[PDB]
């Protein structure tokens, strides 16, 4: 399909990616041991981590990421953009990358950078790019939300399957510079995620400046500064559940058949979800 | 809105009118050799007339597909149904949406026969909407969640399902009172058909059975502009709601339903 960028068969948009930039991404881009990376399949909360890691860099404080646009603040590593951003910056590093494992810097392997994965039930994350992404030039519009659908449970959409990017990155859940986190105990119990992040990344946070962490990555905050919610928007309602209002029922029998099939291979306890 | 209400039911503006509705519940006559079909709308009622119909001409085509449906089995409470009716032969076929309060008076003095059709009222919701989308002479819903929610208020044509049923399932004992389900006409066309022809005595071949199915079926009355009126015939299968529904939508419903429906035995609903 000529209407995304295909790249050892996952689909990238047609503007911003560069097949030569993905190429040396996997075999050249050099991972330095302070590097914090977020990794993620798009829609699963990328932006709300990199505003809290910056946050707790800023110690809750807000004027830099009110003044600087969060792509800035935490590149996409395999972008034209975060590409060549990044290899300028100076340690220690954040950025993030959606990439499937295949597709990852193989310097990352025999590093000791840190990252964070952030996984979000892929009926919420269907739901998400399906609004964000809808009307969106340099993909492949879907005709309907049915259709949008199919192409979601075939993995023909941008970064390729759900299932396959999690089975990809699974293995790496029991390494000690890899943190695992979902979306729904993030959104569950914030103080208590981040709280996880600071034991990982060796952080210690005072009590004023954890709640200013808290107040600046809440939803209701994070969607004012349009530096962080870049005609429709990246914070669109910020919740888990969603996917609700918005599967029919014959699609939800449909998926949960697909998910359990897909699935059964890795302990059900992974998925806090239903 | 854009209906035209009466006794707190809404019709449609064009071809209804007030005092024809007054008439129709306490003046109109109803005679001991009619056949009369009650449904809500959208659980069938065209189909139920295309095969009482063909039983009529035992099978043959000719005249379901020489003269209109709604002329054959007209809408009783319609400007038109009504005025034909008063100058119809018996026996008499024809077609009413009304609930029971609004309904001729003098049926309940008469052996006329009624047949009420069900159909899941999920099924009812979408096949509604769908049809009633684009249409003058009643309000438009800006959404599906708009007529989903209208749906259940039963601020739609005829009023509240809930009710409908509510007013005409106390007949359903009554001698000269069938009642079946737009899902067992669908699953078991032919024993539905012989229910009917049980009901209102009449004996049938099994050449004329299967020219009564082929000329009843969902195809073949799509093809057929007499019977075809956005189209009457849609789909025309059972569980489509289930592509329209979204998961909290089913959830609502299925409370609601619970609820409006718990003094009736559940036997009664061949669904969900
Ligand atoms: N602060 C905060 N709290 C709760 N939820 C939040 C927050 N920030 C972003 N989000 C939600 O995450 C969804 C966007 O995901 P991504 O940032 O991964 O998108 S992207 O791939 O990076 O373009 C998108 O989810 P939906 O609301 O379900 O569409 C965002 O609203
Ligand atoms: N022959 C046949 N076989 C199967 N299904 C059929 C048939 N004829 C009508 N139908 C379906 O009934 C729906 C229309 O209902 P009504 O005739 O009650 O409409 S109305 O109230 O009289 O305007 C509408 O349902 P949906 O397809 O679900 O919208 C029709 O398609
Ligand atoms: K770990
Ligand atoms: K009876």
């Amino acid at each position: 399909s000529d209407d995304f960028l295909w790249f050892e068969g996952i689909a990238f948009p047609t503007m911003g990616f560069r097949s030569e930039t993905l190429r040396k991404v996997r075999d050249e881009f050099v991972i330095r041991d302070e590097d914090v990376i977020i990794l993620t399949y798009p829609k699963s909360g990328t932006n709300w981590l990199a505003e809290i890691l910056c946050l707790m860099h800023s110690k809750g404080d807000a004027k830099w990421i009110q003044s600087v646009p969060i792509w800035e603040r935490s590149p996409w590593v395999e972008s034209e953009i975060g590409y060549t951003a990044l290899s300028e910056t100076e340690s220690p590093r954040l950025f993030s990358s959606h990439l499937p494992i295949q597709l990852f810097p193989k310097s990352f392997f025999s590093s000791k950078a840190k990252v964070i994965y952030l996984m979000r039930n892929p009926r919420d994350v269907l739901v998400s790019g399906y609004f964000f992404w809808k009307n969106m030039k340099f993909i492949k519009k879907p005709k309907s939300w049915e259709e949008y659908f199919e192409w979601f449970c075939q993995g023909t959409v941008l970064y390729g399957s759900w299932f396959d990017h999690i089975h990809g990155w699974m293995p790496m859940r029991e390494e000690k510079n890899f943190l695992l986190l979902s979306y729904e105990e993030l959104k569950q119990d914030t103080g208590r995620t981040i709280e996880k992040i600071c034991q990982f990344l060796g952080k210690t946070l005072e009590p004023e400046e954890l709640n200013l962490i808290l107040k600046n990555s809440s939803f209701q905050s994070m969607k004012e500064n349009k530096m962080s919610n870049y005609k429709a928007q990246l914070l669109r309602k910020g919740v888990s559940g969603d996917w609700k209002n918005h599967f029919t029922v014959a699609q939800a029998e449909d998926f949960d058949k697909l998910f359990q099939e897909k699935m059964a291979d890795l302990p059900r306890e992974l998925f806090p979800w239903e």
